[PDB]
């Protein structure tokens, strides 16, 4: 009995799961683990069992956008997942403080999607699990990797238009740290399904300055590597609790 | 230079574009053409230039979900595309009429997403271009493939919960024929960007009966084949004009 | 029995109905038909059975405003009407392309009313029927009357204030062609009551330039006549199929 | 210059105006006054200068519907009107207390329309003038005509459907006394334009019991006569004050 | 048994109740009456029975804010109160007309709170009881104390931020006269619970000019005294009837 | 000068502040500290400087309700406060797990208020600070006091009615642990003003079971005492960071 989109089975899902947007990232991550086992690759959902520091945990891609990652999260959550951490890139909403290559560990997010709203009233908060957040921060510390912490704007609109103003500036003034497209959806589904969520992101630019060239098409190896070591370090530590 | 996510160039975009959800479908579609030229494959976005009936039109996958597909559509719309037709699967909202395997050509959709709303007020209608819609029907007729016509509910939620009621039943009563996850976004973006759009779908089940086993993990072969034939034919005809 | 406001009987309703706003316009139309038969006149609703090219179809006024025209359309749709085509005036939202006298056939509208929302969720599209739209266009073609095609903004507010800004500018940018006050309501009511709908309009000005005198109290004589011909033609053709 | 819809000049507008919905009603009232002067009749808007008790004031019909009567009310408010009292019919939302033929003078109203919201935020109250309200109740008293007082639900939807529940039950529980289609609109435009407003209504049924036949196509003759005298009386008193 | 927050029994509640925000204002009021009886003091809720002009009635403080006062109004309304009149301070939204020290008797309010919305749909009006409104204006007249009349904006936000614009300017244009923090909540709860409400306020500054020093930490003494006399006077006339 | 409502000077505000609902409660708290200094008592806002474990910090009452507490929180945040911890009571939304007397430390909340929405869009999350959250949890551990952790629903409605359904059952299903009236307001204002917030609460009942007598008028003594020690110890620890 395979999951509609993940195409893996309930028994293949581990208590801890690391999710990334791009299926290509999963290939690049598994290779940095001690060992790995490919499980499946359907549509944009690539699943690979990872082995790191004596721990077992999956790495599944969820694709771009909230609606699509929700399919992934729901299938994981409703079939055994206990801890889901997202690792990806984001834009800066505090250009004078957080810049390209920087890593931010988010504890909550703005719900600028639709799926979470079709799941629960807008007043409900999109908040991650403290423990996942704390473990991600401690691993960063142990790897002597400096990081930022804050709220992420999870917006379904990457390319804004000139009719309806973007709420990015409002949220910047509101002290939101960064902007991406999945975290809020992950957090809300997680709390509704009693699954611990977290999120660590690396900055690839600032949407306020895209027209100025404030955007990297590719991340600096060293930096991306650091964020991955943190994420993997965290999953390993969190998985130990369910071994 | 390449487009951020598609990874192709402005010159590589044909005036007509056939968009699908699964990147694997693009492969299964390219082979059935006279000849093709693989262009790129980034994340869930595979771009192949198709050759059919002496015409040139691209076949691009947009992934699952509106936020992710809007990324695809915006990059196409803002870089040359004059016509975009979505071909994918959907669910039936009229079980006593539309069953598994049936094909439906839609001309309008329910905007149960968030990205379109971040673009223009919700009162704005998500409607396809008439000619595209008509062209799709004439091809279905020439090929002698009976099809339905109607409104598709484009919802960002695939797996509903037990707290906030789904609006599928209401829309069913409102006479909406089908339910999927991207059309409404395509139409709205098309209208704003002045790009003609249309959509044709093949039913894979009925969400009101998933619990009773009404769902196909695999689309009906001959029906899928006919739909793709209709789509390719329609794309070929429309492409002709622009050439 | 008689319908509450139209004061006509169910048996007096023809499958095809032509609806106008001003009841004084229903008299001007009946006189250009081969023959007619006055049915009733209550409040702002004047009903007449028109005879044209061997076909019989009613011509009913619906008054200004969505709420009032809804009362008229509900009684028509719930008592026999199968097709309803609205013919009236509108303002241009594209002053550089669409000017006074011009005629526009719309296939969708912006739901800036309240009745449609009291009837169905705001995400539902206000879209007219394909055949009706096609018919109107072909009839315009045969008469060699050049017409525009696009979305209409149906707003309950004719006279804007200075507190809450008008959304017309946004819709103009979103590529909506014109603006009037009843099309969206007709469309939604029809989709709900399985009644084919459509609309054709003649421009009497541009709300963006009213203060500059850009507005006609009287419609362009010949242009109005052409629209009426197109309308009567489409009714005749549609009434034939139903008979 | 004539108003766009009313087709009367600015100098033809008296400080006090009595508005009814049916243009036929304006004729049946003018004859009950000492004398009168027919001013104009365009669309559903018929205007007549009434002479009663040595005082002068217009009687203009507004048609069925919030959007329609708004065009009327705006043209009057922006051109002289200081006081506008609406007298029409309504349904009871309190079947055990308010019944057919009963008269209700309303001080406030539920804004279930769209134009008011396009004018100011929904939080703003639809409330009439205390003095107008007061003069109406006193004219009723001097005529020994018992009347009810309360809130009117002004809803753009006359014929409800079975998808989106009607809020009428809710408002009945909230103690709204009556239901009609124009009062809230008049009150909001009025406070915004600094025009005093009020309304008197006669009950023709109870929408909760329409299916049982709790409705009258024709109002109780004498009861209708009383309400109109109260209205004409109130109008005369206020007009005097404005003399 | 004692009400949860007021800590008084149902038998200690009189048909007429005068509410104020500051519990300190209660002590300053009782000594201006012929006599009094301290009832209770819990949290910000101070109740005292007042004896004025041979009539009995309570004076209860409700604290700052719509949610806190709703708790107060509900315990009073669900346990006997028939009339509740609020007497407090407010800011001016019409600095060209209403100044510090001026008194305003309000008949309706803008519902910029949340409690009233969790009680009834937003379209419902926040309107006071006419008799109460009239009784206050007449007492004012008998005391030769000029007063203003108008709509009050009851907003939950006292200190605006720079991200989301304040709606006060919009409401000033809409002609709202004054702004405070509990009137609309009292009115709505009142209408729902069949309790008659009213409100008399004294201006302590204008929020549009706080940055220019337009604010009084202490209200104009003589003026505050006049308003308190108008209130006690009104409470006496109203309590008289019930007795 | 003094803060408008709290009546204390900017210089009298310490970096860490302990806020509570009942002013009567701050007097009961200062007495358990080493020493204290009364600062002011205006309306429901009582301010006292507390000296505890070699540290200093204020304890201020904010009264019942979000609009009321916001006044308190704004005056504190805009004048030097760096950390604000709310210690209050709450109702349980999980009667089978969390019971009366139990203590719950919250890190996020549902924004069922108006003020926070008047400061920023609803999608913004109401989340507390991690350090504060962890500090409170660590202090609980050291004192060997078991506590629950979870989301609190902050709702402006204490007494619901029968027209509009309460959302409490929904949030119970969405896994929110408890319900109170001011935490979401504090969190939002904190994030906007760059002030670290937190919240610890003691259960006094279950709103789902009030009708069955599931409510304590008096908080469980030893449990209340335990919670206060946790709050005082947390404030002391956090204040150390600013010494
Ligand atoms: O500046 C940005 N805005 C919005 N999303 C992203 C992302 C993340 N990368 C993906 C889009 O490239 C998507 O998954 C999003 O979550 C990186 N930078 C940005
Ligand atoms: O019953 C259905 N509900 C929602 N989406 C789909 C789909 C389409 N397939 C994809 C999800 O498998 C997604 O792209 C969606 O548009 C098929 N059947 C259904
Ligand atoms: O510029 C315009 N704005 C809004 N409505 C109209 C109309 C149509 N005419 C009527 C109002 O005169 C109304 O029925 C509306 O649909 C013409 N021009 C305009
Ligand atoms: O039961 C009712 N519901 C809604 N409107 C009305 C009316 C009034 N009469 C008109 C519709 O016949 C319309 O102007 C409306 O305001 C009478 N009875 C009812
Ligand atoms: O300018 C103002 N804005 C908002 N509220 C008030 C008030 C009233 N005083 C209290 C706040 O100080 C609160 O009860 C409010 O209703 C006085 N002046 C103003
Ligand atoms: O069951 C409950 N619902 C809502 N608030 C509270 C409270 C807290 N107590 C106060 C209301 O009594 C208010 O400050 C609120 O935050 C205790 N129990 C409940």
């Amino acid at each position: 009995n395979l999951l509609r989109h993940l195409k893996i089975s309930k028994e293949q899902i581990t208590p801890v799961v690391l999710v990334v947007g791009d299926p290509g990232r999963v290939d690049k991550i598994k290779v940095v683990c001690d060992s790995y086992v490919d499980l499946a690759y359907n549509r944009e959902y690539k699943s690979v069992e990872c082995h790191y520091k004596g721990q077992k945990f999956l790495c599944v891609s969820h694709g771009v956008g909230s609606a699509g990652c929700a399919v992934c999260f729901e299938e994981l959550c409703q079939n055994g997942a206990k801890v889901i951490i997202r690792a990806g890139s984001c834009g800066s909403l505090q250009p004078d403080l957080i810049k390209r290559g920087d890593i931010c560990i988010c504890n909550a997010a703005v719900r600028e999607d639709r799926v979470s709203h079709l799941l629960i009233h807008g007043d409900f908060p999109a908040v991650g699990d403290f423990d996942v957040y704390d473990t991600l921060n401690k691993c960063a510390q142990e790897l002597n990797v400096p990081v930022f912490n804050g709220i992420s704007v999870s917006s379904d609109m990457y390319y804004p238009n000139k009719i309806i103003p973007s709420r990015l500036e409002d949220y910047s003034k509101a002290n939101a740290a960064v902007v991406e497209m999945e975290l809020a959806t992950l957090m809300v589904i997680g709390t509704l399904r009693k699954v611990k969520t977290g999120g660590i992101l690396i900055v690839d630019g600032c949407p306020f300055k895209w027209d100025e060239g404030d955007f990297d098409n590719n991340l600096v190896p060293h930096q991306l590597e650091n964020m991955i070591k943190i994420a993997l370090g965290a999953c390993a530590k969190l998985a130990t609790k369910y071994a």
